[PDB]
């Protein structure tokens, strides 16, 4: 239960650290459409960059931004990959 | 659907409810691989799924909006337009 | 005769909406060096985006981004695709 | 050229001149796909060209740069590497 | 030197720019570690500690405005190389 936000926020905080996480998967021959699959990475992604921010000893994180690859293998999709990052605070 | 949406922050008070994405696309036909307009309605599409995000989660608009786009390329040519739309969903006060 | 900025600003406000526009060329095999080609569609872009603040009843654009593609065709640089996107505005 | 430039925006008081974009690309040799450190140099021709351009427009400097970038291939290897640069150019007060 | 403030948006402080500075970080995959995304993880790191190391060249206290880029580069049908850019702002407070 921890917060996290695109922008930054209207409060006194300091800054513990900058904190990225990539997530990826690999889809099948079939599903290379499939790019409702990164709905997923996405909220992997966060889950990893909350636990980080957790490990730092945070309340949250601001300034969240994401990064998106489609990698393709012999000319087709074959991984999807979401890169997140942002910086966690504690507030006053 | 009546609810705010915006690049940057709002000077105003609010509070967070969640980060909030979403992903669009559409595949090309062979005779259509330079229609890079096609990706409008992309940008619609991904607009109003991150607006029934924000309000299945109770917000009253999305701050922080940013979009990623990718030309995916399949056997030499471009076959599929794709867009990701993410953004901060809050309430005011 | 309508502004457009990166950032936000510090004034009053109310916000219309966010716009998109996407601008697009074809290069000559001969061309595939060109990259300052790009500089077309970034104007492109933004007129395509101003013109959408002005259908919008705004005064101008805040929040300018671009995202940009170079999209090959059988291994040669073929399409140079730009995508602008800001949030239209309305002072006070 | 002695003229500020930050990613971010500044609190102070300014006018808005104009956003001002610039492009800046190289062509690697064969034996060089792997040195991407190569775009050290395209950024900071990036902002020289985005300088030039404030300076042009008569301003202080420059707000909101961002960049893209692009590895573009040729017949299955790496053959150019773009930066785009862009921001808005402000007038201080 | 060692301990150095980075941030991906401003802070609400009194400082002076600087600059703006840009460090790239990249790794060649083997052929059967394609599938190695976790392996961006590496770089960022390493793309912080350039970024790191020219902010304290300018003597300046912190960097604000990060960003990052991101390429995966295919060779021959495969990726190849991981690459990661990362830029941000110089200040120094007051």
């Amino acid at each position: 239960g921890m917060f996290i936000t695109t922008e930054g926020i209207n409060a006194g905080y300091t800054i513990k650290d900058v904190v990225e996480a990539t997530s990826s998967l690999m889809l099948a021959s079939e599903d290379i459409d499939k790019y409702n699959m990164f709905d997923q990475l996405f909220d992997e992604a966060k889950q990893k960059l909350k636990k980080k921010a957790d490990l730092l000893e945070g309340d949250g994180i601001i300034g969240l931004k994401y990064n998106t690859e489609v990698v393709e293998v012999n000319g087709a999709p074959k991984f999807l990959v979401v890169h997140g990052y942002g910086t966690v605070i504690l507030i006053d």
